[PDB]
């Protein structure tokens, strides 16, 4: 039963292998192409723009290495004060990481990622401080395009954040342009929160159309959450079911229009964060359809897991997949400019023996570093046809 973040996790580790592998053949063919271009004895056998366009690759290689380094999956929930956002995040942990109260905040954020410490922290922002997870309650939020508030939780406790997710929780929906610009530029999947003894509502419609007309294909999940408010009640929970999956279906399907129906089926789910994080917390008889509604949310997880996993692997590294790709046919055109034009002056004009091995060597190096980029050409071509899906 291995987790679908594993996915993500090993593309990750396999793209940034490459970048490592891509900064230290671009740096050798730099030096060669230098070299040539250098050599008092040699005639426009290398030029001045091979080695700059050499330079320049080099020079913007090691930050795309770092920016790959700190990509992750993120999940984004948002929903109607006291739909359960919160507890639907802790569920997913495993613990009450974040607590419930303070509803009052309306513009701030929240975030959970995983630290490789074993004590849990958080961060404010414009700040390196690592303040106790206790003062979550407390923080004034008074001159607040609100701000975000970074929770810390070790990674040895909960395998999603292990498997470099982030969770970022949302105040009511009850600018939001503003909202989507600074904390949903990046998000790979949103997770609509509502409250099943209600009714999907037209404020939470209305911010997801703004996420659809910014985005491309969003992906979106519905937790019809306190789904355990009808336990013992089966003939009218099955009603209001289909009630809810009407909606939210309509919603999805065609005024969104991001999935049909049939794969709406796996974006809409009836469950109870309360009951599952009681079940999962470490440390009375249970409700009727207890274990049929906790089975429904670990669907839900297998079913998020597998689609930001995709999602995000596709998201966050073709572009730079892409690139390579490009900065190795721009080395490879380099490297067939030098070996021709050392070819054709050894047999247009070369003299002297030692100026003809002198070209040859050229020849060879060059050749050497051209099947170098090939092999890296097929790497690239390995990683896309394993992590990248058209
Ligand atoms: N019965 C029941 N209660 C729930 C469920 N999920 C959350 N609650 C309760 O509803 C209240 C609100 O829970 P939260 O998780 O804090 O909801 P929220 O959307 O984060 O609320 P705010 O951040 O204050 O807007 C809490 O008292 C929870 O115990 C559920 O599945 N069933
Ligand atoms: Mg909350
Ligand atoms: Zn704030």
């Amino acid at each position: 039963p291995v987790s679908p973040l594993k996915h993500f996790v090993l593309a990750k580790k396999a793209i940034t292998a490459i970048f490592d592998q891509l900064l230290e053949f671009v740096t050798e063919g730099s030096h060669f192409v230098e070299a040539t271009y250098k050599n008092p004895e040699l005639d426009r056998i290398a030029t001045e723009d091979d080695l700059v366009e050499m330079q320049g690759y080099k020079d913007k290689l090691s930050i795309i290495g770092e920016v790959l380094s700190r990509r992750h999956m993120k999940v984004a929930f948002f929903g109607r004060t006291s739909s359960g956002k919160s507890s639907v995040i802790n569920a997913m942990l495993w613990d009450k990481v974040l607590p419930s109260g303070i509803g009052h905040i309306t513009n701030c954020f929240l975030s959970v990622e995983g630290t490789d410490g074993d004590k849990a922290y958080l961060m404010t922002e414009g700040s390196d401080e690592k303040k106790s997870v206790k003062t979550v309650n407390q923080l004034a939020h008074a001159l607040h395009a609100g701000c975000l508030v970074r929770v810390f939780w070790p990674k040895a406790k909960c395998a999603l954040l292990r498997d470099d997710l982030v969770l970022v929780d949302s105040p009511g929906t009850d600018e939001l342009d503003s909202w989507i610009d600074k904390f949903c530029l990046d998000a790979d999947v949103f997770v609509l929160v509502a409250n099943s003894e209600s009714t999907l509502m037209n404020t939470e419609k209305h911010f997801f159309h703004k996420v659809n007309e910014r985005l491309s294909k969003p992906n979106i999940f519905i937790l019809n959450n306190r789904w355990d408010a009808s336990a013992s009640e089966p003939e009218y929970m099955e009603d209001v079911r289909r009630q809810h999956m009407e909606r939210c279906l309509h919603f999805l399907v065609e005024e969104l229009k991001v999935v049909n129906a049939l794969e709406a089926q796996n974006r809409i789910f009836f469950v109870s964060a309360k009951e599952v994080l009681s079940a999962r917390k470490q440390k009375v008889a249970l409700a009727e359809g207890f274990h049929a509604r906790l089975q429904e949310f670990q669907n839900f997880e297998q079913i998020f897991e597998e689609c930001i996993s995709q999602s995000a692997v596709k998201t966050k590294f073709e572009q730079h997949t892409i690139r390579a790709k490009q900065i190795l046919a721009t080395v490879k055109n380099i490297m067939d400019s030098v070996n021709l034009a050392a070819e054709d002056k050894r047999h247009y004009s070369a003299r002297l023996p030692k100026e003809i091995d002198q070209l040859e060597k050229i020849q060879n190096n060059s050749k050497l570093l051209r099947n170098k980029a090939v092999q890296l050409e097929n790497e690239l071509e390995n990683f896309t046809k394993q992590f990248l899906p058209s």
